[PDB]
């Protein structure tokens, strides 16, 4: 079965690490931190890895019955599955799939329905990932609310997620952490079952990252957000499920006003993307261009420069 | 070029009409109310209808830039494209693309930067969609809004939509009207460039329902949201392209577990879904289930009863 790329351009894509849209594609060098996304993780034929599932709306939202915090307004959340089950942390996955995978404070709202008369109510939230008390893969997390009376025990909540927030009185741009992940169970916890690190291992290649900007909800939040790949990239892979031919897909990214290739990159079977370029560059694309599949290639072959 | 649908299951795919998942299929008589959605609206060879877009995190999702309405807490925002351009309100469409398609009062948060420093602002905002100033096809909204002076004008802002408000009346759940279009241009003019209202036109047919259940935020709101197509199906579409070879899409509900079809329904060529059945039902299908398209059909084929 033949493989392919959906011929969406970017600008029609969504983040798959954040229920945003793509912006713009970015290259640069890893430095001293090792990329290692648990969202937007995928093969080229169709495996999930890490926290990845398919809804582009479910990335860092959470389900569950909240109990309040007494004194404050902080609420615990018992988490459920997507559909209202039971979490199972038994399952052999870094912690529930969607769960945020970066240190940061997410800012959105805990909305809740009283199942017996349908009554609702909704209010700011904010989830710190790398608090003490943020512990997915134990089943519970804590939200910063701004009511100390208003959400009822046993009722179904949800958190819908909106963007992300700075103490403006500390070191700007100091959070969120884009390469930090969670603790997913806790302080001294150890993260298991994670996607793997992702790095170039050709002379003169970097990841290419396709990059949006997390809404700003207070403060001076590092709003840069890369994904290794496009979330209808995950959803076509999976239905696909085209058997990789070899260890490297080159695609060919392609000007269809001209039919002219602007570059081409790597796209390995594993769910990354290289290119051959050494800096930080936000790529100068026509908005109408879109990634094609060309043919199969070795982890030897040598890009045309970026 | 084969015709196809995704492979997706119900609980993998998405509203159309709201960014929230999929959760059942439901199917009842119509004659009640027009079904007239303007979201979630595809022909099956991919021509986008309405006011459909392909993004799943754009549906209900506004941009453009705000002004403060003095002595109150409320601000206009003048639209803008969903990528930034310009909004042309002689365009022939309904509304700006993702334009809520009910009436009802729709919660969410509404963000904007300072390029120059990266400051961020976020702040609980409502736009009811049934009021005098909903005016999105003239290029402009209000929203009610927690603050008087903390916006600044000239500068990208972001509704967000989170869920749905009941307020104004003791009764319940008599808002949102999903199936009541928003007079987008308001009282200066009635809408135009409707997707079509659609309707069962064979005997003992209904329409199937992608329902959903919005999140409440407030009061006692009818949380219910039922669309023609999932968000997947229009991309699907959109992408192959494939063309119709009639007007009546033979699908199958098929248990990949079993290999058992569930039940059969006809995909209409215009872009929605039909059944055979009388009555108010919830479908209970297995997990698993997902949709199969296994012929075109010409117009007098009698769908077994589901
Ligand atoms: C039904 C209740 O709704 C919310 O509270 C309401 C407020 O949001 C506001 O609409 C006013 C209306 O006068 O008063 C409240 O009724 C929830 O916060 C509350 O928990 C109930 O579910």
């Amino acid at each position: 079965k033949p493989f392919t790329v959906p011929i969406l351009t970017v600008e029609e894509m969504t983040n798959s690490r954040f229920p945003i849209p793509l912006e713009k594609l970015f290259t640069g060098p890893s430095g001293a931190f090792v990329v290692q996304p648990q969202n937007g993780r995928c093969t080229t034929d169709g495996v999930l890895l890490g926290t990845t599932q398919l809804s582009p709306v479910n990335i860092c939202t959470f389900r569950g019955d909240v109990t309040h915090i007494a004194g404050t307004q902080e609420y615990t959340m018992n988490l459920a599955s997507q559909n209202w089950n039971n979490y199972d942390p038994t399952e052999e996955i870094p912690a529930p799939l969607g769960t945020p995978d970066f240190v940061g404070k997410i800012q959105g709202v805990l909305t809740q329905t009283t199942r017996g008369d349908g009554s609702t109510r909704g209010h700011k939230a904010t989830v710190s990932t790398g608090s003490v008390h943020f512990t997915p893969k134990l089943g519970s997390v804590q939200f910063s609310t701004d009511t100390s009376n208003d959400f009822e025990t046993g009722q179904n909540t949800k958190f819908t997620p909106v963007g992300v927030v700075q103490d403006g009185s500390t070191t700007h741009q100091n959070e969120p952490q884009q390469w930090v992940l969670p603790d997913y169970s806790g302080r001294d916890s150890h993260n298991v079952h994670l996607a793997p690190a992702v790095a170039p291992t050709f002379p003169g290649e970097q990841l290419l990252f396709f990059r949006s900007t997390m809404p700003g909800c207070s403060g001076y939040p590092n709003m840069n957000l890369d994904c290794l790949l496009p979330q209808e990239w995950v959803q076509h892979f999976y239905q696909e499920a085209a058997p990789a031919q070899s260890d490297v897909a080159l695609l060919r990214f392609v000007n269809p006003d001209t039919g002219r290739v602007l570059f081409e990159c790597k796209l390995h079977k594993s769910g990354y993307v290289t290119v051959a370029h050494t800096g930080q560059h936000d790529l100068v694309i026509p908005p109408n261009g879109y990634f094609r599949f060309d043919s199969w290639v070795n982890q030897f072959y040598t890009l045309a420069p970026m």
